[PDB]
This record gives C-alpha cells, structure tokens and sequence, in this order.
C-alpha cells in the first residue's frame, strides 16, 4: 500500500533508522565475539544473540521499505487531528492498523473501535494538532508504541 510521510514521520523514522544501525553493528559484535569464543559452557548465550540480531534486522527492514516508498507530502496538508477526529494509525515496523477517536474526557472508552481517546490522555494530547504523514509515539493500554497516521476524518 502506498506510503505517505510528512517531513517530520520521514525525519523521525530516518533518525530512528540510523539507531537501529548502530544497534545491528553492536549485535553483530556480539555475535561475532561469541562465535570466536573458546569457553563455551552452552549455545544459549549464541541463541540469544542470534535472536538480538534478527529483531533488530528486522525492524531495520521494516524501516527501509517504509522510507524508500515514502510519498513527502506538502506542510499543512489535509485535515488536522483535534476533538471529534477518527484517525487511522499504522505500526511502521509491524503494519499493525489501529484506528481512534479524540473525544471529550467523559466520553472515553478504551474498549470501543476505533477506540474513543479522551482529548486530555497523554495519547490524545499527542495526537492534537497531527496530520497524515506524521510519526508519533503513543502511550496505548497495549505500552508504548510508534504509529503513522494514515487517515483523518469525521
């Protein structure tokens, strides 16, 4: 499907990308010293390093397609998230597709789809004031997690 990014969700993920590297090239280190170790007691240690690896690779892969297909859309383009917005969100590095609604304190209730989102939650104030493209962190009932914004509307 086609990727749309502001100039913010493409610095961000570029940043994000450049982590990641840095994390593979120190995972690959690991890697590679415990290969060439001489005490090796057992293989758990090389298991969980080649597991530490291939997490990373992926997310690294993940990244990459999203940035190399990304569509630069244009400031202040579309509609812009405030109370009363339904709003499509995509995970970059798992394609999960969440949607919410921002939505006045009293009205909030994390169990409906899309999920209605009080305006004043920490996920609802970062949702505030967005547009498609952007990249945001969002404290979910799930934890932390990274999402896209695909869509905004009524």
């Amino acid at each position: 499907r086609e990727v749309k990014l502001t100039k913010a969700g493409y610095e961000r993920l570029m940043q994000q990308l450049e982590r990641e590297r840095e994390r593979l090239q120190e995972a690959t280190k690991i890697l590679q010293e415990l290969m060439e170790s001489s005490d090796d007691y057992d293989d758990s240690g090389l298991e969980a390093a080649k597991q530490e690896k291939a997490r990373i690779e992926a997310r690294i892969d993940s990244l990459e397609d999203i940035l190399s297909r990304a569509v630069i859309l244009e400031e202040g383009s579309g509609e812009v998230i405030g109370l009363g917005s339904v709003v499509e969100l995509e995970d970059p590095l798992s394609g999960e597709r969440l949607s919410v609604q921002v939505v006045s304190p009293a009205e909030a209730n994390v169990l409906d789809t899309p999920m209605k989102i009080s305006d004043a939650s920490p996920m609802g104030k970062a949702l505030l004031g967005h547009r498609v493209g952007d990249v945001l962190s969002l404290d979910t009932p799930k934890g932390k997690r990274e999402f896209r914004v695909v869509a905004i509307h009524g």
